[PDB]
């Protein structure tokens, strides 16, 4: 009979997190009633939310925003080794893609989720690409969920990643989104705020922009190579942070050797936090270090640690809208 963490009388304390990190490090699994009770209860949180967060930081607090996790377990728990556990005091932004590829994607997902629980309002959520259907079908997150619990255990996945707000705004200034800005000029913060987001997203519009466009160095806008959404230029990037009075933007969704980059003169910064990508791309990582005194981004870089021998994409031309490859 099950030996492992517990819920503390249907709450998420401290001390079943910690429980719980060592657990999956262990690779062993929570029992499918204490992952349902999670589910349920980030459900009802993560409704309650706005489709744009807006959050304010003063000017002693900072904030720490990562990038892409990509089910890659054992780096998520060597960025709390880095950078301290998440509370009160150190609060955190995920850019979503949490799942898909690496195989510990229901390890990533229960430990954030479980944050989200313990910390709601210094614990932040926002979904990517890959917290739809359309991807976990294809790159391993579905399998995955299969294989440890039930078909039904995945359908309540799939209904608390439309939840996922789409973007956070800092201090008026830094707006966060995974993807990117948009294929039609004079999107406002506004119009993102209306969006009703508890959906699968859709072929085209500010939703797709969101979680599926790309940065490009030259101006204007071109077709991606996703075969959704745009790559944006220089100019993109000016007129919408102009329009919308902000400093700059902070961005996900694609792999760098580095860890991050900064494009369009600084106006498009990217952060991407799964370091040696599909156990294949040998990338450092990084994580981003906000100051509400100082709203500039401090990257703190680091590189892969062990995990056990699970190969990525375990557990995954006709289809279409691509991650890049792995
Ligand atoms: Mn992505
Ligand atoms: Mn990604």
């Amino acid at each position: 009979e099950y030996s492992g963490p517990k819920l503390e009388d249907g709450k998420v304390t401290i001390s079943f997190m910690k429980e719980l990190m060592q657990w999956y490090k262990d690779q062993k699994k929570l029992h499918r009633k204490c992952a349902y009770q999670i589910l349920v209860q980030v459900k009802e949180v993560l409704s309650k939310l706005s489709t744009l967060v807006e959050t304010t930081l003063k000017e002693t607090e900072k904030i720490t925003v990562c990038g892409d996790t990509h089910g890659q377990f054992y780096d998520l728990l060597n960025i709390f080794e880095l950078n301290g556990l998440p509370s009160e005091t150190n609060p955190y932004i995920f850019n979503g893609d949490f799942v898909d590829r690496g195989s510990f994607s229901v390890e990533v997902i229960l430990t954030l989720f479980g944050f989200k629980l313990l910390y709601p309002d210094h614990f932040h959520l926002l979904r990517g690409n890959h917290e739809t259907d359309n991807m976990n079908q294809i790159y391993g997150f579905e399998g995955e969920v299969k294989a440890k619990y039930t078909a039904q255990m995945y359908e309540l996945f799939s209904e608390v990643f439309e939840w996922l707000p789409l973007a956070q705004c800092i201090n008026g200034k830094v707006l966060i989104m995974h993807g990117g800005l948009f294929s039609e000029d004079g999107v406002t913060l506004d119009d993102i705020r209306k969006i009703e987001r508890n959906r699968q997203p859709p072929d085209s519009g500010p939703m797709c922009d969101l979680l599926w466009s790309d940065p490009q160095p030259q101006n204007g806008r071109s077709i991606s190579k996703r075969g959704v959404s745009c790559q944006f230029g220089p100019d993109v990037t000016k007129a919408f942070l102009e329009e919308n009075n902000l400093d700059y933007i902070i961005r996900s969704h694609e792999v760098k050797a580095e860890g991050y980059e900064v494009a369009h003169g600084g106006r498009c910064v990217t952060v991407f936090s799964a370091p040696n990508y599909c156990d294949q791309m040998g990338n450092k990582a990084s994580y981003i270090h906000l100051q509400g005194s100082d709203l500039r981004p401090q990257f703190h870089q680091f590189t892969a640690v062990p995990h056990p021998n699970v190969k990525p994409m375990a557990y995954a031309w006709d289809h279409i809208e691509v991650e890049d490859d792995e």
